[PDB]
RNA sequence: UGAUAUGAUGCCCUGACGAGUAGGCAGGCGUGGAGGUCAGUGACGAAGCCUAGACCGUAAGGUCGGGUCGAACGGCCUCUAGUGCAGAUCUUGGUGGUAGUAGCAAAUAUUCAAAUGAGAACUUUGAAGACUGAAGUGGGGAAAGGUUCCACGUCAACAGCAGUUGGACGUGGGUUAGUCGAUCCUAAGAGAUGGGGAAGCUCCGUUUCAAAGGCCUGAUUUUAUGCAGGCCACCAUCGAAAGGGAAUCCGGUUAAGAUUCCGGAACCUGGAUAUGGAUUCUUCACGGUAACGUAACUGAAUGUGGAGACGUCGGCGCGAGCCCUGGGAGGAGUUAUCUUUUCUUCUUAACAGCUUAUCACCCCGGAAUUGGUUUAUCCGGAGAUGGGGUCUUAUGGCUGGAAGAGGCCAGCACCUUUGCUGGCUCCGGUGCGCUUGUGACGGCCCGUGAAAAUCCACAGGAAGGAAUAGUUUUCAUGCCAGGUCGUACUGAUAACCGCAGCAGGUCUCCAAGGUGAACAGCCUCUAGUUGAUAGAAUAAUGUAGAUAAGGGAAGUCGGCAAAAUAGAUCCGUAACUUCGGGAUAAGGAUUGGCUCUAAGGGUCGGGUACGAUCAACUUAGAACUGGUACGGACAAGGGGAAUCUGACUGUCUAAUUAAAACAUAGCAUUGCGAUGGUCAGAAAGUGAUGUUGACGCAAUGUGAUUUCUGCCCAGUGCUCUGAAUGUCAAAGUGAAGAAAUUCAACCAAGCGCGGGUAAACGGCGGGAGUAACUAUGACUCUCUUAAGGUAGCCAAAUGCCUCGUCAUCUAAUUAGUGACGCGCAUGAAUGGAUUAACGAGAUUCCCACUGUCCCUAUCUACUAUCUAGCGAAACCACAGCCAAGGGAACGGGCUUGGCAGAAUCAGCGGGGAAAGAAGACCCUGUUGAGCUUGACUCUAGUUUGACAUUGUGAAGAGACAUAGUUUCUUUACUUAUUCAAUGAAGCGGAGCUGGAAUUCAUUUUCCACGUUCUAGCAUUCAAGGUCCCAUUCGGGGCUGAUCCGGGUUGAAGACAUUGUCAGGUGGGGAGUUUGGCUGGGGCGGCACAUCUGUUAAACGAUAACGCAGAUGUCCUAAGGGGGGCUCAUGGAGAACAGAAAUCUCCAGUAGAACAAAAGGGUAAAAGCCCCCUUGAUUUUGAUUUUCAGUGUGAAUACAAACCAUGAAAGUGUGGCCUAUCGAUCCUUUAGUCCCUCGGAAUUUGAGGCUAGAGGUGCCAGAAAAGUUACCACAGGGAUAACUGGCUUGUGGCAGUCAAGCGUUCAUAGCGACAUUGCUUUUUGAUUCUUCGAUGUCGGCUCUUCCUAUCAUACCGAAGCAGAAUUCGGUAAGCGUUGGAUUGUUCACCCACUAAUAGGGAACGUGAGCUGGGUUUAGACCGUCGUGAGACAGGUUAGUUUUACCCUACUGAUGAAUGUUACCGCAAUAGUAAUUGAACUUAGUACGAGAGGAACAGUUCAUUCGGAUAAUUGGUUUUUGCGGCUGUCUGAUCAG
């Protein structure tokens, strides 16, 4: 039989992301002297749309200390940020939503985003519209922090890493209706060519697990498993459960 | 054999015999080349070819003559082979019949004359009629073509008639650039390089782990370019003739080029530069409060800003060109009449000067009584309104360019080149106009709508600069230069692609008048065409366009097709609904022309109420008027009530499926925190997601809203912080051994165990009883499960039965709808139920409408048809008249008959089982392929372990058995390895100063140790300070800025990673397989290896899916020997004792027993009881059955042993006889201690030899699952489905006997038990014909035939009174219908009728139709299956080809029987009429009554037929008369 679907979006044909208008790759500042002794100042010069993304980009200029010349970085914008504001980024900055500072320099409860997972990395975590990470604690000795990430996991890294100050701007993009497919079209039109789908229990035999038989389904069991090989995997990947979730989330 | 004559395989005598496919052999014929020979033939004619001329041979063949021909060739003995054609849907080439045939019919259309020419329907010119109608048949380009462009000459081929013409042929000519393109830049992308993979062709990477390069000027005055600074670390390149982008215009000009040439007038870039002006003694300009002004007004490094540079729609403002239009100055048209009229010319480039702007901004001022203000509600104390100013120069105005150009006229000249002279080219108006440009705004987004080259600016101030004369080329003027390639033309119904001058396809710019909402249709101007074989007729049948009286879907599967509707203004508008809709719902009125009335605007002066003038179709109202017409052509929705189904818009099977299928929003589930999830790759310092980070990416399902989503985790999956002594690999460990090796324990993941999980795959019971009639069963019991279908919903696209029952709609309904529900087999994101809106979706009814029909008729155009020119194809064994017969069971040919007369034209669809393809169906083949799965066999990957990469400490266990060599567990180290970052920038350690801190002698320490109101500024090794050079202008050192170690900064760490084996997992992928016989195949059975009886026809042998049965075992005795005894059964007898217990006698041929099927066999046995035993053993041959006289099984009689038993003779080599079973390779055991391990030995081990065991049951013996409707190939009429043939059980029809029925009475009418038949529209049985194809059911149409007669004519019977009916005869002459439901045949109802008989003709009839059903490919549901898929279940959508031949049939001509004409005969063939009612007979005959006829007479009618057109109706190109819309001819007339 064919290769299936999912296994011909790695060869990158007309999978690869559609990139043209995209106002380049946002990061934190390149940790530097400044930043892991002092604390060093900039201002934001804009607030702007990035295409395919949820939430606007901050473009934030600083001096360079080596050189006479300014030099411009890419943010993403946490909710309240402005323009013509001063943003400080470094060990010893004031704790302001805008601002950048190493997640062991803040109490627990402080709200951050783009935060790095080493540090020098210039930002992993939090990054899309309305997500954010909390500081649930310090272990001062080896200099570790223990945050919770938007996914309700909890994870330990270094408290130099770094991380910003408030939440990413844009939230309760989700809550609205798309409505029809047109808005989905034009939506994934910036994104990459995901859309739309066509249900491997519409197709023959060649085409997918599913395909084929005089009526439609599944035919076996469509919680697959890891082991399981390339052309093999769709359906439900190594599911510890299945069926309507009922009773409350939230892990403890 | 006898020479001296010619064949010894010869010659002579004699007898018998002669069929032949497949096949064997023999003797001969013929061909190309080779050795030999005849000293062969021949230019005085070789070879070849032609020849109803000759001769030899049974024949293959040979010889000659004659004709034609021109250079070579043959006989004989031998040699040799690419050696002999009718076939192969054979190969290549050539040629026919078809046939002067099909045809040359789309795109409105042509005509008169002249010229030219051999020749003119087709060329040229003039005229006329039309067309395209600015969404062009106009004017240009892009791709593509490549000379097609232009001129001259010219018609052999070509342009499916022609040709004097041409995109043809021949010969030449033609494409001019500083400014138009390329060129330059960057886009997706492509791709070198240091490198890293790969055996390698090469793959990866593109700034990536790299010592990656070049500018500005200074230093030179050996001199030419070394070094002195300071930068810049930007790191190839290719990639746009539509993106970005330095700069040109107008007039003229050619056969053909032009933003390219000529003329004039500009502009850009680069290089040079000098004069003028500006500037400076206050050096690097002034002015303005400001916005900002200008002719100028130095400015290196570095930095920063701007331009380049950006979506879409909306209304509003403005510009340009076009459109409309007044006056005048010209030219043209019309003028019977009318029009101060109709048409036309009246123009102004780039570039330059001055000037011109919405927005924005500045100054004055200080605002509620809030004001300003847009079509659109936005603005103001963060300063509105007001007054005054500043800016951009889109754009317009005036002038320069520039009237000298161009346009339009008049007046002269003349073979010419061709002039010459004049005049005029002027002033206005209007706008929801049209196209296009642009501005200020507004709407939209989970969409916010490129990049680079390049140019300028500002911040900075390095530096260079004047008074006796310096600075300036961003001000003016002046000088030089600007290369290379493309440049023609077409751009399409003839220059491109479709084999072509093909009705197809193929990117785009410009766009006039009327009607009108309009870029619609229709008519016109400019421009361009007038191309497409032609002539004559107007039969049938057609294609395309129209109309039809009365009826109105009765037509049909179905309203298919057609008709109806339609613009606009006004009135009016239901259920239901997500409140948005439904809605143009539905239903209505009105609409011309002409003549009036009213309302709706602009602009200017008013001291600090109005007046005057000019320019626009909109809306309403009112009269008049007409054959009541008026959206007058054109243009332009049918509507309503429901069911099924998908929410909607959207998407697909190019070329049979547009749909209910796919998608979608919404809903839900799953994986993943980067050392990752999913995915790519042979590999990698590789890649997609990723310019990414859970509001994310990846993977599934369901399918908008509302509502609701029950129970089941036993199974299959998936998953787990679970269990643990069950299973478990390689290495490692232990034991035994001389080792090879053998055995053991330990043991990773996995398995097994345990838990979770259904919006995972999926599932969601059976049986009894029970309420005061019957019924029903809330209730109970009982089996059983993982749970036993909940809410809903239904004969639903899901229900077999089924055309379910009830109701409703109809005259009538296998239809529809509403109900009902023990529902074969409804049911919950396998989603259930509901649902407004939407649908070229399936279905039902209603209104309107209608030629769908009753039932047909008529008209137009183009065909067909006849002519000239032009001219194919399919197909073809030979051919073409029938009836019967037989025959491969449906003949054109054969047999017997009927018959039979040249040559032919138009038609036609009966036949040629016509043509189109080596049957798609079905079977066979040891033939495939797409697909699936716990089929067989593997595999990429993945996981797990070991070893290697692999090093350093310390603590803890483990051994020589409580010194430290070594091995593991734990946790430390960093240099291997790994990851991230950075133009490797501030790391580590110490010291300065502070200070929290309390001092238990003094610091024991720990934090620090230049930046946080503000959308400024931060650069020249840094100013300062200090020391130098020998004071110059410049320049250096140190400090400013603390020392020291050169580890770029982190993460990770002997773990990852990688390499080699090992175990798990692995339809993701590979390869393969998936019995036979068979009254087709399949299910079944086993007739596949066998045994008994019979079939079997008295030796033997003998078939069928023949008949009645049996076999894969059973037995230490049920084997061997010996002795004794006699059985089955019956009778008569004996306490309890009975039909049956145990005892006795008599009779007893086997009637019993001998494992088993049956049949043989057996009585002092072969049966039953007892005694002793292992011969059921050892060796190797012969023989019988099956047979090949192979094997295997089984058996027989001996030989050579050792034994058993009996007194003994004997008997015993398994079971009384006839069935009870198994090759080669391999493993295993027994045997002798025998052979071999090949340099020699000993010992292990291995290998041989003889005999067994492990098994092939498809039994002479492969290792093997499905599906295909997506399908393929070789074949099969050895083989099914359809016609036809034989048969007639079954079906249907008809008899004989006569017991009964019929009140009585067998036979009026019937008729049992039996029995004899016929028929071939039943269904079976068969398998003969067709599988290199005989098109399926039904209907429509139409003809003919049969009779077993429904009606109609004439009769005979009756349980015949009349009337009605029944039975029978002669009878097929004549008729046998209209509808509702169904695809139906059939069935069933309504209704009419004289009657609504049954059948055949290839189950008549598809080059006759239709295509509803069936039966390919799409799709939904039910059932089944793990799945692919299946269903003889339901449902929807699904390309119907050719006639010109022969014959038949219908019509139509016609040679020749001397010529020609007229009038006639009649052989043969055809033939036609049909049924009813009323009046009257007659209220009669007959009858108790109720009832109740017929003949003759008369008048009408039905069905059919042949004519005819006085009448009525239909038809209209009589384009005959009239009327109407739109436009064109100036008006009128007339068109
Ligand atoms: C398939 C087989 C094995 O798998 C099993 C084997 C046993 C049953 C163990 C013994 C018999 Cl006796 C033979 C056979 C059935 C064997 C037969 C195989 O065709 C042999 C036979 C031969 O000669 N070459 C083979 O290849
Ligand atoms: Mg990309
Ligand atoms: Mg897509
Ligand atoms: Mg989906
Ligand atoms: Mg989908
Ligand atoms: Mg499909
Ligand atoms: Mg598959
Ligand atoms: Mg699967
Ligand atoms: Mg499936
Ligand atoms: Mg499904
Ligand atoms: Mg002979
Ligand atoms: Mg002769
Ligand atoms: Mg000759
Ligand atoms: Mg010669
Ligand atoms: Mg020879
Ligand atoms: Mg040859
Ligand atoms: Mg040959
Ligand atoms: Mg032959
Ligand atoms: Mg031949
Ligand atoms: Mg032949
Ligand atoms: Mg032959
Ligand atoms: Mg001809
Ligand atoms: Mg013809
Ligand atoms: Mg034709
Ligand atoms: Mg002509
Ligand atoms: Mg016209
Ligand atoms: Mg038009
Ligand atoms: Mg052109
Ligand atoms: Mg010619
Ligand atoms: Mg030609
Ligand atoms: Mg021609
Ligand atoms: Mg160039
Ligand atoms: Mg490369
Ligand atoms: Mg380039
Ligand atoms: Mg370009
Ligand atoms: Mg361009
Ligand atoms: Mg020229
Ligand atoms: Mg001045
Ligand atoms: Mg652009
Ligand atoms: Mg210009
Ligand atoms: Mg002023
Ligand atoms: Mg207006
Ligand atoms: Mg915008
Ligand atoms: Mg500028
Ligand atoms: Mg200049
Ligand atoms: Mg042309
Ligand atoms: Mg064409
Ligand atoms: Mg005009
Ligand atoms: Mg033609
Ligand atoms: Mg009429
Ligand atoms: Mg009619
Ligand atoms: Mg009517
Ligand atoms: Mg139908
Ligand atoms: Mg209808
Ligand atoms: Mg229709
Ligand atoms: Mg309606
Ligand atoms: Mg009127
Ligand atoms: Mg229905
Ligand atoms: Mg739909
Ligand atoms: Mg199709
Ligand atoms: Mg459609
Ligand atoms: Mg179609
Ligand atoms: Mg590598
Ligand atoms: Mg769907
Ligand atoms: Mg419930
Ligand atoms: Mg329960
Ligand atoms: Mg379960
Ligand atoms: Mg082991
Ligand atoms: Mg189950
Ligand atoms: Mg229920
Ligand atoms: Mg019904
Ligand atoms: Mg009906
Ligand atoms: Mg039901
Ligand atoms: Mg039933
Ligand atoms: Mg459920
Ligand atoms: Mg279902
Ligand atoms: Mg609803
Ligand atoms: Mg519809
Ligand atoms: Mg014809
Ligand atoms: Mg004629
Ligand atoms: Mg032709
Ligand atoms: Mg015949
Ligand atoms: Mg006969
Ligand atoms: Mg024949
Ligand atoms: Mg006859
Ligand atoms: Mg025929
Ligand atoms: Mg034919
Ligand atoms: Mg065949
Ligand atoms: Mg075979
Ligand atoms: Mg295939
Ligand atoms: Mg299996
Ligand atoms: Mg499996
Ligand atoms: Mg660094
Ligand atoms: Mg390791
Ligand atoms: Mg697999
Ligand atoms: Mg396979
Ligand atoms: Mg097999
Ligand atoms: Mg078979
Ligand atoms: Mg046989
Ligand atoms: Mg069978
Ligand atoms: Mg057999
Ligand atoms: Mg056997
Ligand atoms: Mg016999
Ligand atoms: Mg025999
Ligand atoms: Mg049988
Ligand atoms: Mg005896
Ligand atoms: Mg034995
Ligand atoms: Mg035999
Ligand atoms: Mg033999
Ligand atoms: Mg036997
Ligand atoms: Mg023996
Ligand atoms: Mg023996
Ligand atoms: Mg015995
Ligand atoms: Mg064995
Ligand atoms: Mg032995
Ligand atoms: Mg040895
Ligand atoms: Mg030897
Ligand atoms: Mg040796
Ligand atoms: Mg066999
Ligand atoms: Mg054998
Ligand atoms: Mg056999
Ligand atoms: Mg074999
Ligand atoms: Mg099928
Ligand atoms: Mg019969
Ligand atoms: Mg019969
Ligand atoms: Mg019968
Ligand atoms: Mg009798
Ligand atoms: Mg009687
Ligand atoms: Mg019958
Ligand atoms: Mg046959
Ligand atoms: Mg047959
Ligand atoms: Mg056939
Ligand atoms: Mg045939
Ligand atoms: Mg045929
Ligand atoms: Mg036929
Ligand atoms: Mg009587
Ligand atoms: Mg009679
Ligand atoms: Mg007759
Ligand atoms: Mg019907
Ligand atoms: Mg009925
Ligand atoms: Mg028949
Ligand atoms: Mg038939
Ligand atoms: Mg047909
Ligand atoms: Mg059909
Ligand atoms: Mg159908
Ligand atoms: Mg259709
Ligand atoms: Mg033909
Ligand atoms: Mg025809
Ligand atoms: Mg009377
Ligand atoms: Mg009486
Ligand atoms: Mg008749
Ligand atoms: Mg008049």
């Amino acid at each position: 039989g064919r290769v299936i679907r999912n296994q011909r979006k790695g060869a990158g044909s007309i999978f690869t992301s559609h990139t043209r208008l995209r106002q380049g790759a946002a990061k934190l500042r390149t940790l530097d002297y400044a930043e892991r002794h002092g604390y060093i100042r900039g201002i934001v010069k804009q607030i702007v749309h990035d295409s395919g993304r949820g939430a606007p980009l901050a473009k934030v200029v600083f001096r360079d200390p080596y050189k006479y010349r300014l030099r411009e970085e890419i943010f993403i914008a946490n909710e309240g940020v402005h323009t013509g504001q001063f943003i400080y980024a470094g060990k010893k900055a004031s704790l302001n939503v805008g601002n950048v500072l190493p997640l062991g320099s803040v109490p627990e409860g402080t709200i951050v985003s783009n935060v790095e997972e080493k540090p020098g990395d210039r930002g992993a975590l939090a990054r899309a519209s309305g997500n954010y990470v909390i500081i649930i604690g310090h272990n001062p000795d080896e200099n570790k922090t223990r945050v919770r990430l938007p996914s309700g996991a909890k994870k330990v890294i270094s408290s130099d890493a770094r991380g910003v100050i408030g939440v990413i701007a844009g939230g309760g993009r989700v809550d609205k209706p798309l409505l029809k497919a047109g808005r989905a079209f034009h939506k994934y039109r910036l994104k990459r060519n995901s859309w739309p789908k066509t249900r491997g229990v519409a197709m023959n035999p060649v085409d997918h697990p599913h395909g084929g038989g005089n009526h439609q389904h599944i035919g076996k069991a469509s919680t697959i498993s890891r082991g399981a090989v390339s052309g093999q995997k769709a359906g439900l990947i190594a599911a510890r459960r299945t069926g309507l979730l009922r009773g409350s989330q939230k892990t403890q």
